[PDB]
């Protein structure tokens, strides 16, 4: 039943983002604290711009061509199957099996001076199925 | 009953905004093609840095302020009431009472290249009763 | 400078008014769809009997009073700042510089049987700032 | 270079009409005080049902049609080259060239309690070429 | 009945005439605010020399011949049918029905020491059917 | 050079294990707000008889045999390339990479009243990348 | 300088165990056979519960209370000073050099099926100071 | 009842004894690879000097006296409850109570050139009980 | 029955021997005063390098090769069966059953500075049948 | 030189003889703790009538014909080598050289009222090589 959720509901409490220039081996730290995994690498500005997992940092470290001390900008995961918030769970559920995570998007449309419009995309948040489990396991009682 | 009603619920299709360096006058143009009249104004990187409504620019161009030609960063609006996201309708139906507008942010914790955390909120949408009477409206269906 | 100009000069093109008798909803649609924020409340005939605003609606809905599946003309915003097409754009302008809206009147009267004349006043369009101000902004290129 | 200008401009203050069961012997009471030359026939509601002039009212009289305690109603007037008031004053222009008067109108669009659309012709005045005359003396000291 | 009644019992109002010298414009305003349409041009006396209206000067200064500015001689229409106030109301008839006005004159044979007859045809006045409209309408009252 | 280092030298304060008994939904609840991520399944005594991994186990949600409600006993996940305690880095370095996790074993030799041996194998810990990640920034200050 | 390292180094290969059924005599032949002198036992669980030492044999084989025959779990040695392999070598040193032998454990906590959590203590291997006096005469020539 | 038996038939395994100048590490390794818990110390001529045992050992290298690759003299064990082959196995026993050995000693007399008796001391072997009760292991199935 | 026993259970009187550079005459004394018929030639070490017998004396004095002032290493006897301590009584029996006397040694199995293996041999005793004929009439009290 | 010599000064103290009924093991005790090896056996009045040793007897009994419990008179030994005492020493320790013992016999030359003489043979003694090594060590020291 849960696939019939929608993306927005799942509680994304994840405003926690890297620049490409974070120490490889800070954010090991960061996510282990955290207890966490994977985080998304934007600019100062926010853009999106790539991800950063363990299975490709144990794999870059390993296959070495950087140290825990490299920066995480050369070993950036990138091929993350990005999904939209106003999407359904079962897209979710299809997607977050083929990897552990996916980015949900929010769309930013500006305008210029001369009122060209322009388009920025940011970070909604970095979810994985246990916050889908979080989720399913208690919201139930009233949407189900 | 709606009132409980999750803010995210509410169907916020709202990425425009705007850059400060905006002429007023195509300004308006943008608000009225749309049938709005207020946008967030902010900077390219999204940065939450004011607003901009009907009586804000009304009364700006009719005390002389701005010439229609005018950039609108000389007249941001500022006094909004803002709300975030991830709170609920009866609030913010408190909120949009005694004003024609309010504002959602959400936020983004960069972390800098010696991985020490930094919190910027970022631009959610932007939100009149319409939203919460377009949504109650379908509520009125999805109450099943 | 524009101030100085005759209301009529505007072309308030678009004459949409409503019956008292609509759905709450059916009229927020509407308006919403267009962009619209009010709507005049007139009977068949078309005698000015009240309006309808969002602010009101947003209130009155919000007070509990109504529906949105409730008729419109329990929450007639019949109170208007009312201002005759024949008059100067500064107060109307005046008079929309402290309100969320404003509406001009058409003037007709009509002489029955017996010759005795009678008074009657139609919707000459409603007005908001946007409608000067995108009017000035393309008066300015031909008048100035 | 007036026949450019716009119909609104010409200060058409003109909201009598009657109502079709007046008798002849007021109708030309009333114009010939009034100086006017024809009068509109409408509905209480203000629907556009006909019209009445002197060369219709002297055709209908002479005819033996309409005794003058007779009803215009039952000559009632309805043919005419109408105009919109959105035009320019060269068709108002052109269209008193040769007939003896010149109908404009004007538009309301009321909506029922299901929210069905419709559109109501209304009237807006009687106009002559002195009505021209007398303004065309005017624009050529603000646009000339 | 009223066919019979006779030119002169119908009680014309008054004659007002200009000379061809003054302006069309001046002429046009004044009879407009009495409500008049057409004007006389006589001399010094009264004797028929001209003849202005609406309807040619419409024709003829959107035609371009001449100004409002112009001259009120160059706007003649001295092409009109003429009675004599021994006429009857039928004659009349048989010429208002299609001329917007018909023109009455009159003699002023006024007897001197220049020892030759005299006679001087004045211009009686101006009559359309609101008069005859009036006039049968006051002979209904007399004949009751 | 961090291949150099040992299995033994990890320090993997992981005692945590599971019973397959155990509630999905509790199992995900437990891991994730301590932040791990799998969690070895075994019995009372201690015996290595399953694994819990999200990714079987989102799998195993959207393979319909789990509720969130369920025991993972029935879905008890069993695959893994178990290393030994005694390895080197290099074998962690090989091993770690092409799965997440790998169980390291400890063992035991119980001895019959006959005196025969049994041997028993124990769980020293739970290992991923960051356990080693952690520590080969921490090394370089010991051994090397 | 050794006393500063840590045990997990000093190869304490003993899975060796014997559970209480086993007799006395057998068990001091099996430590005699393999070498050693000193035996932990557990149960078919592997739960730390007690020891089989020397004099725990030979002051009670002595003492008449057990035959050689008799089984060992009624001389069931548990007055042991006890340790955790997490510790230091020089935590090993003041055990040894007052006790005649030292043992060391494993800790590892099982979670039910209600989520609750328990605790099970494994051996991890019983040592004396010949692995320590090996080790060190080992380990010195990994550093040196 | 075996404490009535006789020390001789207990059937010692061989004499392994060292010099005092063999490295501490050597005898470490020897006993440990022996199985061994302490050798005797004698000279070429194999008289009784002296002893080395696991809490001498293991108390001199952690009081520092000793480096694993010194000489045992250094550490010469000689406070042994010595006993000699005749005597009875109770004593014995009684001797290995609180020693974790008993030295058994061996005589022999040596005569001179002239004929003057001497008796020269001769090490018999090393006993821990670990010999007794694997020697009444079987006694009891042949001398009972 | 009584060759089935043992050298241990049969046990020594005593040993006594001797350097070989003692007299002739004094070997006599010692030996008739023990009334012995033998006795071994051991270095100080106690190194088993010969022996001596009433055969070899006899032959000695008749054969002129030794005055009693001669030492015996001058012909110190070298022939016999030597004999462990370990063997049947029978196998004893009979080995000294042709011969005129038998040896038992004793292992001495020492280690050098470097730990290297080394096998001396101790003299356990002289043994004739007195040994056998004095302990055969006790243990058959004792194995029968 | 010592060949000369004569029993007269041998001082063969050996005047202790048994009889044949006596147990061997009994006669076999009192030769060893004197020390002898050959016991004389003769009758009450001290004729001579048996010999035995230890070599056969030790024989004898290897050979299972007698116990030590057995009478000494069936285990004699007469096939010896018998003197008289009258011989040189050399032809004394000639005749003892290819055996152990050798018999010395006495036969005094006075008689009593029998009436007859005769002989009754005694036995002068029992003389070993030892002896002659007693007594040529001892000769040595009175003839310098
Ligand atoms: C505690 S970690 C558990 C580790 C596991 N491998 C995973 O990625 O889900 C999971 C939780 O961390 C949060 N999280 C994941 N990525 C994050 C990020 N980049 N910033 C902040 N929170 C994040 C998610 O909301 C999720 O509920
Ligand atoms: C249809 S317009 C009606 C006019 C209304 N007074 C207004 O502009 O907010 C309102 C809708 O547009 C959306 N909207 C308002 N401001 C926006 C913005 N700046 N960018 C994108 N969408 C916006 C809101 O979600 C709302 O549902
Ligand atoms: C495209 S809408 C833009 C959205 C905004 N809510 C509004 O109506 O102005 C622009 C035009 O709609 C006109 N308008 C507003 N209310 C109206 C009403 N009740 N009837 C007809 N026109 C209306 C305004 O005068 C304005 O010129
Ligand atoms: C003052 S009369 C004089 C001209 C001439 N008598 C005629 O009626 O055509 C004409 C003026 O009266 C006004 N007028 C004409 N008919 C009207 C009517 N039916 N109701 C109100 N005003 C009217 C027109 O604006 C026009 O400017
Ligand atoms: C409004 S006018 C009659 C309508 C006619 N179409 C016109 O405008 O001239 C009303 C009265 O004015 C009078 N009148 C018309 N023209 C006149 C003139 N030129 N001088 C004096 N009276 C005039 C007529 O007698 C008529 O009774
Ligand atoms: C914060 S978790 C992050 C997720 C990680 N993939 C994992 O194994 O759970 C990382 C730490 O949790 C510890 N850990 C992993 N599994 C464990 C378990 N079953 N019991 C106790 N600790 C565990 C590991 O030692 C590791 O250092
Ligand atoms: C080679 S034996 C030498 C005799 C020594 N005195 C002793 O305690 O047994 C000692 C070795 O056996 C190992 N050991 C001790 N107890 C053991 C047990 N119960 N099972 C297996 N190995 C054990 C120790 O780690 C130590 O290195
Ligand atoms: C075979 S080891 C078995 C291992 C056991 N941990 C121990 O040392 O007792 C035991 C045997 O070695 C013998 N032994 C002990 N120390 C000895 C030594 N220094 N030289 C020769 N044998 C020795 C003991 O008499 C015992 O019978
Ligand atoms: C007591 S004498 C018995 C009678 C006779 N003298 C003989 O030697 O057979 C023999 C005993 O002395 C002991 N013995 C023999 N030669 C010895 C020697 N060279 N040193 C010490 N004891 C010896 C033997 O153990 C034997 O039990
Ligand atoms: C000391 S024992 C040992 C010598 C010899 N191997 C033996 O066993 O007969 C020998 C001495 O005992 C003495 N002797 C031998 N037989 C004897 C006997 N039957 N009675 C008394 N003395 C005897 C001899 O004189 C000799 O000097």
């Amino acid at each position: 039943w849960w696939w019939h959720l929608r993306v927005q509901e799942l509680g994304l409490s994840a405003p926690l983002t890297v620049l490409p220039t974070i120490t490889c081996g800070h954010t090991i730290e960061i996510l282990r604290e955290k207890g966490f995994d994977q985080a998304p690498v934007v600019d100062e500005a926010g853009v999106i711009l790539g991800m950063v997992t363990l299975g490709n940092m144990l794999s870059s470290l390993l296959a070495g061509k950087v140290q825990p001390s490299d920066q995480v900008g050369k070993v950036i995961y990138k091929q993350f199957k990005q999904i939209r918030l106003t999407d359904t769970l079962g897209r979710l559920s299809h997607i977050l099996e083929m990897d552990h995570f996916a980015l949900v998007v929010h769309e930013q449309i500006q305008y210029h001076s001369t009122g060209k419009s322009s388009q920025r995309q940011m970070v909604f948040g970095v979810v994985t199925a246990i916050d889908l489990l979080n989720f399913v396991a208690a919201q139930e009682r009233d949407q189900k």
